[PDB]
């Protein structure tokens, strides 16, 4: 059962069609329950050094900001987490027999020497965490190639990417390309990813982000766009992750 | 309703979704009918020398191979073309109120001093056709971006693509890379354009093509699979195209 760090799996599903089990879901349920690094599905981290130092410290952070969520939780009162950009907003939808958690909100903090260093040290390992999964997916990725890779996308590990590329910003090259080109095959991936070695000053000097608001009494809806590496506005919506 | 020679079209059909017209099944039917340059679809092509040069005596070539197979045709007796690689074979499917032509045969020809000119003057002017076509869609390509673009891919230009690194190798990187990754979306695409500016020893050393065959009874099928810039042995299917 166990996997390293970042490692998907390319599941078969005979209607044989590939199902890509990214792992993130894994991730973000782990972190809101808190565990540590030491008693989790994720082995020789040579490559990832650091990672129970924070993993933990990201649990902590990431655990402690969900237990206030968990103040108002009912016990007679889901696990199919969806994932809002770019501020990192895990979305939890409750059954009886809905809310927001924002881990990294890049869009809002106009107080600098006002964020304490009981919520910024946290955030500075939720990203060491996320910089560390798609570093741990990548090397992953490199290492064994399929012949279903061909028919996938790095569509998913989108959220991820953005709230990468997003505190970097507001606090890489080949993050910044992968969270632009969400369409991107494995395979291609694979093959450029070496290729893949190099701040542009028109996407900088806009930003990365466009934030369109509209309203209509009971309506009052954003929508964050991405300012893209090739120049492109791209939508971002919310990606959903089962079991 | 004229557009540039290697042009595609982006249609939009509410259900607006994608769908690429990427105009194959014109430049086959043209050359099949044995059109002359000067009366076709097909501006200022000075991107494209020896274009009319080139389009009619390739149109020659593919006419006059044509009518050996419309000899035995009847009154009485489609236009939903298909193609197989990498002979550049053109199936038609005839209806009564299913024949081949492989334009490019490049899996069989120990007749070197053989071929006549009669024969090789119009596959070196079809190689040039399908080259300029190929020319003409990343032309295309460049010049106009759009919002539906990051929904297509290169997949239906294989046979083009397959049939341009044949005959050059039994007689470009940027082509070969193009005839790997069919899967190749147009936005990525567009972007890696010019950033593509460079033989590999191993891909040679054990050719382009590997033709796994089979028997049984009334069975006999060939498959060709296709060494690939990454290494991937791909498997080459027919491709259909329509009006």
């Amino acid at each position: 059962e166990r996997r390293t760090f970042g490692s998907y799996k390319i599941e078969e599903i005979t209607i044989k069609i590939p199902i890509l089990d990214d792992g993130i879901f894994d991730l973000i349920n782990y972190l809101l329950n808190g565990t540590h690094f030491d008693k989790t599905h994720y082995f020789d981290y040579s490559h990832l050094p650091t990672l129970e130092r924070d993993f933990n410290t990201a649990s902590n952070y990431v655990s402690e900001n969900y237990s206030i969520i968990v103040e108002e939780i009912d016990l007679n009162k889901s696990e199919s987490i969806s994932l809002k950009s770019p501020d990192f907003t895990v979305v939890l939808e409750y059954f009886k027999k809905v809310r927001e958690l924002p881990l990294l909100p890049i869009m809002c903090r106009e107080s600098e020497d006002s964020i304490s260093e009981d919520i910024l040290e946290g955030e500075g390992a939720v990203i060491q965490v996320l910089k560390m999964f798609m570093k741990g997916f990548l090397v992953h990725l490199g290492e064994n190639p399929n012949s279903y890779d061909r028919q996938l996308t790095i569509e998913k590990y989108r959220p991820l990417l953005i709230s990468i590329i997003g505190y970097e910003f507001t606090v890489n090259h080949i993050y910044y390309q992968l969270a632009t080109f969400d369409n991107y095959p494995f395979d291609l991936l694979r093959f450029q990813l070496q290729s893949l070695i190099d701040i542009k000053e028109r996407i900088e000097k806009d930003g990365l982000f466009k934030v369109i608001t509209t309203t209509n009494a009971r309506g009052q809806y954003q929508s964050v766009l991405l300012r893209g590496i090739n120049g492109s506005e791209s939508y971002l919506n919310l990606k959903r992750y089962r079991k």
